[PDB]
């Protein structure tokens, strides 16, 4: 497949749809490259289980575990990665509040080349067991010859957009990362990086980063179609921020403008969000603790109530992960029967004004708090006009793997979205118990 975009195995589902799905033992197997050195970024880890997905021969090899922790939680990390002498640590700067490291991506330097692997998974056993996350594996990228001067730059600017993204964090670990980068040839990339880093951006920096990124992206490298306003979008994602007081606030007014974009000229387009409701965590594999990952507070909620018609359950029978809960963060745009789709990212960024920016100072600058890393598949970067939706994921080129089910289901009169912070005691999970905070 062109695309190479896969699912984490769950533990429970019939072989069958495992079958194309990749564990991290997978991903960090000699079969993937002779590992020289790794860096892995993301919220959280368990270094002692993390260690042990290495294979046995590269166990002792450097990592560089790039996180977003302060304070005591900083101080309990490294003390999890002071008993592997091969460990380094690279605190992210967040000098914005309530800003978080959310991106999660391997950077694994082999003798043959480099491979860049942007995921969604949280570094912990739980993450890789039971839940639907997604992964996109690069290409291995050969070193170009020492002496040789070319860039080894693809068409969709991988390469520096690769770089300039890891320059925000403005680390001496990384450099050396950039440095890397820098020796080898990633052309032969498809897809579009789309990042999120802390900041306020004017002028030209504004398209660097967020949902006016991706609005940059939509501008410039999709086309129009006529009618594209019964053309929905789709957002799914495992967690919800702050929006405001009604829809207009952010929600329609600037992330769904961009998310509507397509090529260069200048709403009634369908919004569906899909995001668990209480049933389909309480009958999941994991039951209620699924819900831990799912961190959508009765704080929040409360305040926009206006939101919640526009859920829809989580369901995905094409890829038989129905019970799987998503920690995968997915956002496309589907024509109006739901066959073919525009472009799809694949992302950590979830449904909040910290991930994807929120406009300040009269329109002028765009704001975002946390990390975010993605990838933008787009018809154009493949030949393209559109790419036709692969009717069962796991099954018999260029149409492409949606893992859950299309169209999308509203939830029922008496369907709730998860909270996590609320109890729930009228029926018990595939476990037997109930939640109680
Ligand atoms: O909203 C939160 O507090 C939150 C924190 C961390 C993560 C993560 O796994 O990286 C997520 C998520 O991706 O669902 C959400």
């Amino acid at each position: 497949n062109p695309f190479q975009f896969y699912l984490t195995r769950v533990s429970g589902v019939k072989p069958k749809y495992n079958s194309g799905a990749l564990h991290i033992k997978d991903i960090l197997s000699p079969l993937f490259g002779t590992l020289v050195s790794s860096a892995q970024f993301n919220y959280c880890f368990d270094v002692d289980w993390l260690v042990k997905q290495y294979p046995p021969e590269f166990r002792k090899k450097p990592i560089l575990l790039v996180h977003g922790d302060k304070r005591e939680a900083k101080a309990h990390l490294h003390a999890q990665a002071k008993p592997y002498e091969n460990i380094s640590l690279c605190q992210a700067k967040l000098d914005i509040a309530f800003g978080t490291h959310h991106t999660k991506m391997m950077l694994l330097l082999y003798e043959e080349g480099l491979r860049v692997v942007i995921h969604t998974s949280n570094l912990i056993h739980a993450d890789w067991h039971q839940k639907t996350q997604g992964i996109w594996l690069s290409p291995l990228y050969p070193r170009i010859a020492d002496g040789t001067h070319k860039s080894g730059e693809s068409p969709t600017h991988f390469k520096a957009d690769l770089i300039s993204y890891l320059m925000a964090y403005n680390a001496p670990s990384l450099k050396e990362w950039i440095d890397v980068i820098h020796k080898h040839d990633l052309s032969e990339t498809n897809v579009y990086l789309i990042g999120s880093t802390p900041g306020r951006f004017q002028g030209s920096q504004k398209d660097n980063w967020g949902h006016f990124r991706l609005k940059k992206l939509l501008k410039d490298h999709a086309s129009s179609m006529p009618n594209a306003e019964s053309w929905p979008v789709v957002g799914q994602f495992s967690s919800v921020g702050s929006l405001g007081a009604d829809e207009s606030k952010w929600l329609c007014s600037e992330f769904k403008e961009s998310m509507l974009t397509l090529g260069k000229e200048s709403s009634s387009v369908p919004l569906y969000l899909i995001y668990p409701s209480v049933e389909n965590v309480r009958t999941s594999l994991e039951g209620y603790p699924a819900g831990g990952s799912l961190p959508y507070s009765i704080q929040t909620a409360e305040k926009q109530n206006w939101l919640h018609s526009y859920f829809h359950k989580w369901s995905a029978e094409t890829s038989g992960r129905s019970n799987a809960m998503p920690h995968i963060k997915t956002y496309m745009r589907p024509s109006p029967d739901f066959s073919k789709i525009a472009w799809f990212l694949v992302t950590s960024a979830n449904l909040s004004k910290a991930a994807w920016g929120a406009l300040e100072k009269n329109g002028t600058q765009l704001m975002i708090r946390s990390y975010e890393l993605g990838v933008l598949f787009l018809p154009s970067a493949f030949g393209l006009d559109s790419f036709k939706v692969k009717q069962k994921f796991f099954a018999g080129m260029a149409t492409f793997p949606v893992p859950y089910d299309l169209p999308p289901e509203l939830y029922g009169s008496k369907d709730r979205p998860w909270i996590w912070n609320i109890p729930y005691v009228k029926a018990p999970d595939t476990h037997g118990n109930m939640w109680v905070p």
